[PDB]
């Protein structure tokens, strides 16, 4: 559970926002990309895995599951690549709600930045610091620290 | 100390590698950029601060210290912008050693990637996971968790 992440792809302003959610905490990382390709997804995963201990990634769709570049990145970074089939059906709804929330925050900050990528990073900041009580940022750190003492 | 970061700028293949070091742990984040501008530095800081609890940043030079865009990012993200004057003189050497180490790792992986940015992210991964004994990645998490508790 401490090492499980979920990829998620949402759209805004004719661009793609690629999101990784740390399942146990709700902490996220995100980037704006022109289109969701294997190469973009692979590069995003490499960045993520150098920053947090990524053990398992539930890919967002079958194309990224299949992509040889994504498999190469997962091999390189020691990540177990899994599907994202919501065997637990509440997962689809949680992700959809998260996407709606992110789009809302982006809208609230959009005017403070010239570029969408900047607004998305502002939204990541706000999401991860939001007290809901601990923040997602506090939760991921706690969860991983607890795991290390084991 | 748990919230203190140091910016660092090094060069390779006619490009710029911008690095943030978490001082207490030695954990790093890094990106390749065409040139070190206020705008690049500001954007990098926004990314960093949304991901880790950045309280204080020791800027890498006076231009980024002065940049109004960098100040805007630090204001926005709630970061205290400080200079990077090594009042403690061992700081220059530690950073220089880190840059050398990173360039070495980059060289070791360079052939596995078409693009420099990919090699740099591989080097970040290796640096943060390297057991010295705990890894830098384990140390940053421990330090911040202790601070929360
Ligand atoms: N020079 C001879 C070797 C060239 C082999 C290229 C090759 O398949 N490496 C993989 C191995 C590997 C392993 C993990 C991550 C990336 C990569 C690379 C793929 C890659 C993917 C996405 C990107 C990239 C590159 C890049 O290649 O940089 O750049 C920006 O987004
Ligand atoms: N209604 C439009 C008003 C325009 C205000 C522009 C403005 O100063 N925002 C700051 C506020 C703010 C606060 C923190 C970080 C960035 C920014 C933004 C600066 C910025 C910097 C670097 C970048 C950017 C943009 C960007 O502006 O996206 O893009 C990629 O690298």
């Amino acid at each position: 559970s401490p090492g499980i992440w979920q990829l998620d792809c949402t759209h805004l302003e004719g661009k793609v926002i690629l999101v990784a959610v740390h399942v146990a905490s709700g902490y996220i990382e995100a980037e704006v990309i022109p289109a969701e390709t294997g190469q973009e997804t692979a590069y995003f995963l490499l960045k993520l895995a150098g920053r947090w201990p990524v053990k398992t990634v539930h890919t967002d769709n079958g194309s990224n599951f299949t992509s040889t570049t994504v498999k190469a990145a997962c091999w390189w970074a020691g990540i177990k690549q899994e599907d994202g089939i919501p065997y637990n059906p509440q997962s689809q709804g949680v992700i959809e709600s998260m996407n709606k929330e992110l789009k809302k925050i982006i809208g609230q900050v959009r005017d403070q930045a010239e570029h969408l990528k900047t607004a998305v990073q502002m939204a990541v900041f706000i999401h991860n610091h939001k007290r809901k009580g601990y923040s997602a940022g506090e939760r991921i750190v706690d969860i991983i620290a607890t795991d290390i003492q084991t």
